[PDB]
């Protein structure tokens, strides 16, 4: 198993978390986004981007597709539930992750005017997720992490970096106590903590990219 990634992308970190939750050994390959390898390009010709998981020289691209492949190829320690309805709820909230990413980007690129508005719409996006998806559960997976937890993990370390850069906090305990407690707990889990960039280094990159 090989994984073509980029050190600060949460789309790469998702796969790292899932592989470590499965206990799968793999070779990591840092990609230079501006100077893409021939390998990556060969493997992901449609999109030409990371992450790409390569399993016996067969490539899987797109983070969400990779996670489902990992869950089916290594069913031990299931990261999706048993029940089709429950599996469908998991997939629904992962889908909803597409609206969250878009709300996250607006925030990320906002600056005055649009920023203030981007933050409020991110907050609204987040409150729906907290109140209808997470609910009172410890994790989206219930008592342990599932693929929805992996998909939204960026709401801890990565959004915190962006909030500090922006000088605006959206995910705050007072307006989103359940989701904030969830993101704080996840971010302290060793499988997450040992597999994200250092906060200082993460902030610096977000800054540059801004």
């Amino acid at each position: 198993v090989k994984l073509y990634g980029f050190w600060p992308s949460p789309f790469s970190h998702r796969i790292i978390w899932a592989l470590k939750l499965k206990g799968v050994e793999y070779e990591y390959i840092e990609e230079d986004l501006s100077n893409k390898s021939e390998s990556l390009l060969k493997y992901n010709p449609v999109y030409k981007k990371i992450p790409v998981l390569v399993h016996g020289d067969k490539p899987i691209a797109e983070s969400l597709v990779i996670l489902e492949y990992i869950e089916e190829t290594w069913p031990e320690n299931p990261l999706l539930p048993k029940d089709p309805y429950e599996r469908a709820m998991a997939r629904f909230w992962i889908q909803y992750g597409v609206d969250t990413v878009a709300a996250l980007r607006a925030f990320y690129l906002g600056s005055g005017e649009e920023l203030e508005k981007a933050a409020k719409e991110l907050s609204e996006c987040l409150k729906i997720l907290e109140e209808q998806g997470l609910g009172d559960k410890k994790f989206f997976g219930g008592e342990s992490m599932n693929l929805v937890d992996i998909s939204y993990g960026a709401l801890g370390y990565w959004l915190a970096a962006v909030e500090e850069a922006k000088g605006v906090t959206v995910l705050k305990p007072s307006t989103l106590p359940r989701l904030h407690a969830w993101a704080k707990n996840l971010d302290e889990l060793p499988v997450v903590k040992e597999n994200i960039p250092a906060s200082d280094k993460m902030l610096a990159y977000v800054t540059a990219a801004m």
